[PDB]
């Protein structure tokens, strides 16, 4: 399309976290103004914003409140019900459209969309009762992962099947909701590419990152991935025809399994910047967060080439402390804080890029600097 | 000297022009509040920072507001009271110190402190009146420079003395403001160095840029500059040596002339960020601003290799409409505009830095794009 939304208007953002945060810092250096709408005042966003609206994502009227006074609407929250979504798309401009969100809500209609796009996922069966948990045990066998479809982000919105000893777990877990059992693929890494498709069609691929994550939270992101030229181009090539063949607009996140033997298995996607892409605001030649701006308002966009490596460390209520009494050390360490109050234990404060010409000695600095022991064991 | 200002906390700024929105923005990554002091309502950094005071430079009790809710104080305004500085540093905590401004304001205290460094300048007098203008042309001869000691670019603010034709034009200026008359230097090139020193004695150095001014507006910034490595080297030992004997703290660019066998002169310098500096922010792994930051807050210094070549191009007033105009032509290029409303001729509103592999085809590309025909004449 030709519509463009030029420096000087207004960017609206659903969701006052991190990622409006980073989104609305990078909108502010092209010189465009900021509103977000947010349950909570002076949020992340909200502190960098020039309009704020605290409100309910369900609120209808707030929503169109935001919409009102924003030249473009993009989204941070995920969860915006389907009334909201359509009167943004039909009343507001909207570029990213409301499919792509409304596949990647589910765990099930993920997979199928995945599926007809012609990629390849671990096989997966839906479980809606008990009869359909114990057919899919059968047919799948162990080990196998019980998921819920909807609403995660989870470690207790799954239950992974060993034995027949783990499946009364299981039968609790598809009780309380729908779910999606899936084959225990055997990888040896997992990886995220990030892919970028503009309202006119234009498209960007970020490299291969390897994602370490420790208690179904994201610790590690590593880039350039530590995986064969072969399998980097596959995982850059899936994600390239995921943004073609579900019409992207703005930015998608892929995540994948990588096997010892080549294969990759597409594990889920989520249609905005992703935790996943934050080495791109030190490492890369544009952000991930300057790519989805340029996305959304029809501008070109920026090159992806990786200019150093670097290792993303994440920074948990758990590790701030840590993080402020270790400043001195942080040489070569490029910190984002998100200016969060409450300091919650997994909760998402900050992240660290750490760049160096060698991966290995990024790894290094991030234990000898004895913060994220934890996560280490 | 070990005092260290930990994210989280308020930064104030004295200024609110686009060299503190910039600041404020990479301070706002790391997770520091903003204050800044202005004389005008939504300057470029109010738009960015956390509470906004306007008032004049001279509102003393403005000056103790700011101080009162900043846990460190900076500025970016260059032609600060130095009496402001002095309260400031003794009722507060301004880590820069107001002695370095003082030098710097005036061309000819300027000139009398990189002599006491050991660093070569053009020969100079000063002048105050008609008598000393004659006796400064008889001594110094031509061709020669006359320009105002004191911050007089709004702009003409000097006139070249190529013959005695000009004469009669630099008595007109002897009239209204003192001034230094300076040989004028045959360079091959002007260059530039921006020097970075914290609060705990680390410094650094970012690469040394090529100049070309036009109108005596800066119009490119050409990174790496096409000079000798020798020249290069040169440069960056005079830069060491100046926040060295300067007890620097902050930023301090050095704008240099070189000329055709290899010998370097001072011709001035500015306590702050400067224009010059701008290409870092997308052509290096730590920008000017995210170092100015971390050299009043005593943190590690980032790291400042120059990762890809780049060209930075001013978009001047002249230059806005033809830029929304070619928005849809700035592939390889990274915006940034600065939010003021009002374009005039030569007001500073934006810059983009051309990122290529090649500097000659990113020379090429910001004349393709016909934006700045003025310039290339
Ligand atoms: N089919 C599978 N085989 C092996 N490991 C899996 C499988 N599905 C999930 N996992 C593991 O569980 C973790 C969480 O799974 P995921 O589906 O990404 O849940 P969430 O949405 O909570 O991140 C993954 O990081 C992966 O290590
Ligand atoms: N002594 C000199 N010899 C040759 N050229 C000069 C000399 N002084 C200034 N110039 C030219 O004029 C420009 C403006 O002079 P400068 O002192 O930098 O003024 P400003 O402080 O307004 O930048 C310089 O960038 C340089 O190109």
């Amino acid at each position: 399309m030709t519509r463009i939304i030029l420096p000087g208007k207004t960017i609206g953002i659903i969701g006052g976290g991190q990622l409006g945060r980073m989104m609305a810092l990078a909108a502010k250096e092209m010189g465009y103004k900021i509103a977000v709408l947010d349950p909570t005042k002076n949020s992340p966003c909200a502190q960098v914003a020039d309009i704020e609206i605290v409100a309910s994502y369900d609120d209808l009227k707030a929503i169109q409140h935001l919409a009102e006074i924003s030249d473009v609407v993009t989204y941070e929250f995920e969860n915006i019900d389907y009334r909201c979504l359509q009167w943004l798309e039909k009343h507001a401009y909207l570029p990213q459209g409301s499919q792509l969100l409304s596949k990647t809500q589910n765990r099930f209609t993920e997979k199928n969309a995945i599926e007809k796009a012609g990629l390849p996922v671990a096989t997966y069966r839906l479980v809606q009762n008990q009869e359909q948990l114990t057919e899919a045990i059968a047919e799948l066998s162990y080990p196998s992962v019980l998921k819920t479809t909807t609403g995660g982000y989870d470690g207790k919105g799954q239950v992974v099947l060993r034995s027949e000893a783990d499946v009364d777990e299981a039968r609790k877990l598809a009780n309380a909701a729908e779910c999606i059992l899936e084959k225990w693929v055997p990888f040896e890494k997992e990886v995220s590419v990030i892919v970028i498709r503009s309202v006119s069609g234009e498209t960007k691929v970020f490299p291969v990152a390897e994602n370490i994550h420790v208690n179904n939270i994201l610790h590690e992101s590593i880039v350039p991935a530590r995986i064969t030229e072969e399998l980097s181009q596959k995982a850059i090539a899936y994600a390239k025809v995921l943004a073609d063949e579900l019409e992207l607009v703005g930015t998608l996140a892929v995540e994948m399994f990588a096997t010892a033997d080549g294969e990759i298995y597409i594990n889920e996607l989520a249609p905005r910047p992703h935790n996943s892409g934050h080495y791109t605001q030190d490492a890369c030649e544009t952000s991930q967060f300057g790519q989805h701006i340029r996305a959304i308002c029809n501008l070109p966009l920026g090159e992806t080439n990786l200019l150093k490596p670097v290792v993303m460390v994440n920074i948990l209520g758990e590790h701030i402390e840590g993080v402020l009494r270790q400043v001195n050390r942080l040489t070569g360490c490029y910190l984002h804080l998100y200016g969060k109050e409450e300091a919650k234990a997994q909760r998402k404060m900050g992240h660290v890029n750490i760049l160096n010409d060698n991966i290995e000695v990024a790894l290094e600095k991030a234990k000898s600097l004895h913060i994220w022991d934890h996560q280490e064991q």
